[PDB]
């Protein structure tokens, strides 16, 4: 009956005032993975989410939920607003299938005839057809942090070294190598650092060569084009281009 704060949105409603407002003559959980101690703190949140705000007097900690509407641009990986289309909805991107380059393998970047394209095999237009690799899908989502929803009809594709790290049944399809059973989490996250792309819980785009890293060469409305270091055969480098589905 001692105890109260109030949360002020500020001009930016992302950034929230806490004030102890208590009748007494106090630290902060701000519901986002900030702590803070202090009698008039500032929060900062990002994505459109509901948080919970708990002020604790030092200990009898008292809550308050607030609702932040929108997300904030000024906040958010500039190239995560890309991959998602905008701050609200949802955009899909699947192999550039319809041109040539869009699924390669040459040195990788740590090889020392890395040359920066896949100069041993680049898949011409439609060469991969006959296989599960283009059932493969990835929309990206802005829906309450760095979202990505990964839809594919139950397999990956992969090549003898892959298949041998993965638990699924393999078989060998017309483009050959192999389709292994493997069925996405039904949600994951993402990081951008730079031109860093981290995938969560061990996925990748379609094509598994053991890692969850790519580095992004191209990214912009129309186009995301993506190198990968295989983890499992050393030295080779694979190169993926997605477009924007329909």
């Amino acid at each position: 009956s001692q105890l109260s704060f109030t949360a002020t949105p500020g001009s930016n409603p992302n950034v929230v005032t806490l004030k102890n407002t208590s009748s007494l003559k106090v630290t902060w959980d701000l519901g986002n993975g900030v702590t803070a101690k202090g009698e008039e703190v500032v929060a900062s949140y990002p994505f459109a989410n509901t948080y919970t705000i708990a002020m604790t007097a030092y200990s009898t900690t008292i809550t308050q939920t607030i609702t932040i509407a929108n997300n904030d641009e000024s906040q958010i990986e500039p190239k995560a607003i890309i991959l998602a289309g905008g701050l609200t909805g949802s955009k899909t991107w699947v192999f550039d299938r319809a041109h040539d380059g869009h699924f390669g393998v040459g040195p990788g970047a740590g090889n020392p005839d890395y040359n920066g394209t896949p100069s041993w095999w680049s898949c011409p237009a439609e060469g991969k057809a006959e296989c599960a690799l283009y059932e493969n899908e990835f929309s990206f989502h802005l829906d309450g942090g760095y979202n990505m929803t990964w839809v594919n009809k139950g397999k990956i594709y992969t090549n003898g070294a892959g298949k041998d790290k993965l638990p699924g049944v393999a078989t060998v399809p017309g483009a050959g190598d192999f389709d292994v059973e493997y069925i996405p989490k039904e949600a994951y996250t993402f990081t951008v650092d730079g031109d860093k792309l981290k995938l969560s819980d061990d996925a990748f785009f379609g094509h598994f060569a053991g890692t969850s890293t790519y580095t992004i060469k191209t990214l912009n409305e129309n186009e995301l084009y993506l190198e990968c270091s295989s983890a499992v055969e050393s030295g080779n480098g694979w190169w993926y281009r997605f477009v924007p589905k329909k």
